[PDB]
């Protein structure tokens, strides 16, 4: 079989590679790679190698990688360009795997692990590793087993062994409810001292060395801590055994507050799952803790345990070990439905890069373009340094703060990559420049046509229309590949149905599943044989068809991500193909496109509605516009509609049959104005929002850029039974917003948009009345404790001290401990309180210690709390929407109705 690599590393003059050989067995080899680079040569020198500009090149084959590195330096000193792939790992992978890689993930050892550490304060510093590791949960994908290393004796407490029988029992039976499916997959190993624990873990590691090392927050805590702990206890040499090549690299990261440590283990690809999640998930959750993402993805309640998390081992060691196991399973569950690990492998093998490079758009695209050009004997340009110069970003319209009853949004398809293809922007397609007028002149089409022969962008750049272009050609390839895999996905879908229709009274005769390609529709002859297969064979065929569907899904999602990350690479000064002029040409064209279409839509709606100078477009952000449909609805007459679904259908039709054609018309004109290579500005209806028919709801409101709320009924063709609240930038989900207030503010917004001012006013009165009976933890706000010592002057706040830091200081005077950088709950205190200040703070996720809890709660300033956390932000919403959360005085007040 075709072999595939696992990991690759460069150590001196050799490439250390772990891979799956022809016999499907994992192996390691050291290769004295002889790299090739290129230098320009005279036309006289005949060759097949040319750079992207068409200039001839000659190949230089080196004896070793060190010589190639020196040569580059020598060329640079002189001033000559040194072309070719300077990252020898990519060159090696490109030469060694000169074919489309077909990998088998079941042979790739993926470890998902977790390291637990008890400490008096509860947030031990990884770079120090001053405390013992008292629990290690290591799930191995090949063995499909959870290895649990449990420390029984510790200076922080001696405990008894974990009970695998108690773990399964339900909550009421005093159990932990460890899923029945994984109970038999647990290998529990108790230890009396940390040294034996760690040494056995280290041996275990040498036998089942991870290829892919993952888990939640593994890069910032687990890895650094175990590496440093082993280093402190057994010495650096022992710690280096965590790397199959005994080579390690410790990088220190600087930040506003402190320094972090990141350990690179040669021979291992670390993919912290929290980062993998943040990169591939198409959302932006207000929190990325395992509990939050678990509830969101798996819809399961966060683990429950009384008391602080740093006290869980001492207070309930049984639940401590059971939960560590469950948390790892949780990550595994999240990967089961999101498939991010596999997505990483798919993307990695596609680009032919180290798997961990998926976190780097420039690295990924560099390899893709490199391998693609190599097939045409084209040589890549040497990377050149560029200063970080800020250039125009996306266009975001300043909205008029107000309520907007009916809104309809439209958006462009893959904007930036489409612009690249439309204008044909690439380093080698630059054809010149033209005298540029102000941007508003192109938007209004008052400026003279830039060029009659070249494709233009509003920033003053011109490109050839006749030439393909490396960047645009590569985008197109990926786009065509996405459709191809989409086709396989659908084919494996129709084939799956043919197999299911057969599972209805299948023949009993014994047979085997057919050897067919599920990516293509079944031929006639295949469908006839399928009519005679037994259930056993059909079920096996269904399993394979689905396996094919998923692979198709992963492949097309991979391509989508590649396309969406390209612009980021092109705007990165470290990208080989970066060009400030091209980055600017893309963004300014984007800005022109949105404002040009905003003018077109306004002109069209004023005409159609017989109005004048009316502003229909109320907001726009990057690739979408929001249109007020109030006038459109009035034109028809609201009493003319039967129900909500009626006006929604009307706007859907109006958008599709009227506005869209006008928009397409507007964009084709812009394309001719800029004389672009091809029209790709495709904008169509996205959402339709408004209040339910016959209600007094306001539908939606904007407070400013990126701050608004909409009551959505339809999203690109899919009609919702229950409207969905689209809320953005109103901080109703922000971690600093108290729990009860997050729910209250949302309810306030739902009522405003769906029921009206009156309903809002009754809920406001209701929440305010109930506020003082809610649990104190649910109404406290949350802040991060940064720079505590800075304002710590003899125990009291120095000048310019933050409100929450002041709280932390009064807490310290009063007395869990507050750890630098960590989060804390904050509560204001009434004047005359015994704590000596206007507020107090304590560790988040915990109750206030008993010695002061009741005093604190008795001095809590509920009024100030309510005003600051609830009323202030609500007032922001209502002022923008022109409403009162409190009924204004009326002449009818003095009456008793
Ligand atoms: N065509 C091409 N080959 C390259 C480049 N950089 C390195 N090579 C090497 O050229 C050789 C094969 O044609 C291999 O050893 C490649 O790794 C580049 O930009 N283009
Ligand atoms: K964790
Ligand atoms: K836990």
């Amino acid at each position: 079989m075709k072999e595939f690599y696992l990991t690759v590393e460069q150590i001196g003059d050799s490439i250390f590679e772990r891979y799956i050989d022809s016999n499907g067995r994992e192996r390691t080899r050291e290769v004295e790679y002889k790299p090739s680079l290129f230098a320009h040569c005279p036309e006289s020198q005949a060759t097949k190698y040319f750079d992207i500009y068409g200039k001839p090149c000659t190949r230089k084959l080196f004896a070793n990688m060190r010589d190639a590195s020196q040569w580059i330096k020598r060329m640079e000193d002189i001033g000559l360009e040194a072309l070719g792939m300077d990252d020898f790992k990519l060159a090696y992978l490109s030469d060694t795997y000169n074919y489309e890689i077909k990998y088998d993930h079941t042979k790739i050892r993926v470890a998902n692990f977790d390291i637990e550490v008890t400490s008096p304060d509860g947030f031990p510093e990884p770079s120090q590793a001053k405390h013992p590791i008292d629990a290690i949960t290591h799930y191995d994908s090949i063995d499909d087993r959870f290895y649990v290393f449990d420390l029984l004796n510790s200076p922080y407490g001696n405990v008894e062994e974990w009970s695998i029988e108690i773990a399964a029992k339900l909550q009421e039976q005093g159990g932990d409810e460890v899923p029945s499916e994984i109970i038999d997959k647990i290998i529990y190993m108790p230890f009396d001292n940390e040294k034996e624990l760690l040494m056995e873990y280290l041996n275990f590691w040498q036998q089942k060395t991870p290829v892919i090392l993952t888990g939640w927050n593994v890069e910032s805590f687990d890895i650094p801590y175990v590496y440093n702990r082993i280093k402190n206890i057994f010495g650096e040499s022992t710690a280096k055994r965590l790397s199959p090549h005994r080579k390690t690299r410790v990088k220190v990261i600087e930040n506003m507050y402190g320094s972090r440590e990141i350990i690179t283990l040669f021979g291992i690809s670390v993919l912290d799952y929290i980062d993998l999640y943040k990169k591939f998930s198409f959302t932006n959750q207000p929190s990325y803790s395992l509990d939050y993402i678990s509830e969101f993805e798996l819809n399961v309640g966060k683990l429950k345990y009384d008391g602080p998390i740093s006290k869980l081992r001492e207070s309930n060691h049984q639940r401590y070990i059971s939960y560590n196991i469950i948390d790892v399973y949780r990550v595994l569950q999240i990967d089961a439905k999101r498939q991010f690990i596999n997505l990483s492998l798919d993307m990695g093998y596609y680009a032919k890069i180290q798997i961990q490079s998926v976190f780097s758009p420039i690295k990924t695209w560099d390899a893709i373009i490199f391998n693609s050009l190599k097939e045409q004997n084209k040589v890549i340009p040497q990377g050149r340094s560029h200063p970080v110069q800020p250039y125009p970003g996306a266009f975001v319209k300043e909205p008029i703060p107000n309520r907007y009853k009916y809104v309809m949004s439209f958006d462009l398809t893959s904007l930036y990559p489409s612009i690249i293809r439309q204008v044909n922007i690439s380093p080698e397609t630059i054809a010149g420049t033209f005298k540029v007028a102000p941007l508003h002149d192109y938007i209004n089409a008052v400026a003279e046509r830039p060029s009659d022969v070249y494709s233009c962008s509003p920033n003053g750049m011109m490109y050839y229309k006749d030439r393909d272009g490396v960047v645009p050609t590569e985008i197109t390839k990926v786009f065509n590949q996405r459709k191809e895999h989409k086709g396989y996905m659908l084919a494996a879908q129709r084939n799956g149905e043919i197999i299911k229709e057969a599972l209805h009274n299948p023949n009993l005769s014994v047979d085997e599943p057919l050897d067919v390609d599920y990516r293509f529709d079944f031929s006639d002859e295949i469908k006839e044989k399928i009519k005679k297969l037994s259930a056993k064979s059909l079920n096996e065929m269904l399993f394979r068809a689905q396996r094919t569907e998923v692979a198709g899904m992963t492949a097309q999602i991979n391509r989508k991500l590649l396309i969406n990350s390209l612009y980021g690479a092109l705007g990165n000064v470290w990208f080989r193909y970066y060009d400030l002029r091209n980055a600017t040409a893309i963004t300014t064209f984007g800005q022109m496109a949105l404002q040009w279409i905003e003018r077109k839509v306004n002109e069209y709606l004023n005409e159609v509605c017989g109005t004048e100078g009316e502003a229909f477009v109320l907001y726009g952000d990057t690739d979408s516009i929001y249109v007020s449909a109030d006038k459109i609805i009035d034109k028809v007459g609201e009493s003319k509609f039967r129900d909500t679904n009626h006006w929604v259908d009307f706007l859907d039709k109006f958008a599709r049959e009227r506005m869209e054609p006008a928009i397409d018309r507007g964009f084709r004109e812009m394309c001719e104005y800029m004389n672009n290579k091809q029209h790709l500005m495709f904008m169509d209806r996205e959402a339709i929002a408004g209040p339910p028919l016959g209600s007094k709801g306001i539908g939606g409101f904007w407070t400013g850029k990126k701050r608004y709320a909409l009551n959505v009924w339809d999203m690109e063709g899919t009609r919702y039974a229950e409207p969905k609240l689209k809320i953005m930038g109103l901080e109703t989900q922000k971690s600093s917003t108290p729990k009860a207030v997050q729910k209250a503010l949302k309810e306030c917004i739902r009522r405003m948009l769906q029921e009206g001012e009156e309903s809002l006013q009754e809920y406001f009165k209701e929440f305010e009345k109930e506020f003082r009976q809610l649990n104190y933890i649910s109404i406290a706000s949350v802040s991060s404790a940064n720079n505590i010592a800075k304002y710590d002057v003899g125990g009291f706040p120095g000048p310019k001290c933050p409100f929450h830091i002041r709280g932390i200081l009064t807490y310290n005077r009063a007395i869990p401990q507050v750890v630098e950088g960590e989060k804390v709950y904050v509560l204001p205190l009434r004047e005359g309180n015994p704590f000596g200040d206007k507020c107090i703070a304590w560790p988040s996720g915990t109750e206030i210690t008993d010695l002061i809890k009741d005093d604190v709660l008795h001095w809590m300033d509920y009024t100030v709390l309510l005003e600051k956390t609830f009323i202030k932000p609500l007032e922001g919403f209502t002022s923008a929407a022109k409403l009162d959360y409190e009924k204004k005085a009326s002449l009818f007040d003095m009456f008793d109705f």
